[PDB]
């Protein structure tokens, strides 16, 4: 009964930036890990960055640490993936995806998920 509420992707130019949002509800505790995962066609989903919301702990894939930055909204069940330098290789489907503890987070296997935010990346 999680709910998550993604929004923020579309079709943007290489360098260009974009903003995701996800929000929670449904859940029953008050701090747990929430952030994205992407999926390229026919390949397997790979983390991209987390925070435990209501407080401060970030993780980033280093494929995407020096241009994207996580942020949270604890009163709003809120996370947000500032997406910079666009390159190419970004393009995919990013999922926001929770889990209580961070550390089973970032094995997706008893994640929440949403449904997922085309994000394109055009030359």
């Amino acid at each position: 009964q999680v709910k998550l509420e993604e929004s923020g992707g579309g079709s943007v130019q290489a360098g260009g930036s974009l903003r995701l949002s996800c929000a929670a509800s449904g859940h029953t505790y008050s701090t747990y890990c929430m952030g994205w995962f992407r999926q390229v066609p026919g390949k397997e989903r790979e983390g991209v960055a987390r925070i435990n919301v209501g407080g401060s702990s970030t993780w980033y894939a280093d494929s995407v640490r020096d241009r994207f930055t996580i942020s949270q909204d604890n009163a709003k069940n809120t996370v947000y993936l500032q997406m910079n330098s666009l390159k190419l290789e970004d393009t995919a489907i990013y999922y926001c995806t929770l889990h209580r503890f961070c550390n089973t987070w970032s094995l997706g296997t008893l994640n929440v998920w949403g449904q997922g935010t085309q994000v394109t990346v055009s030359s």
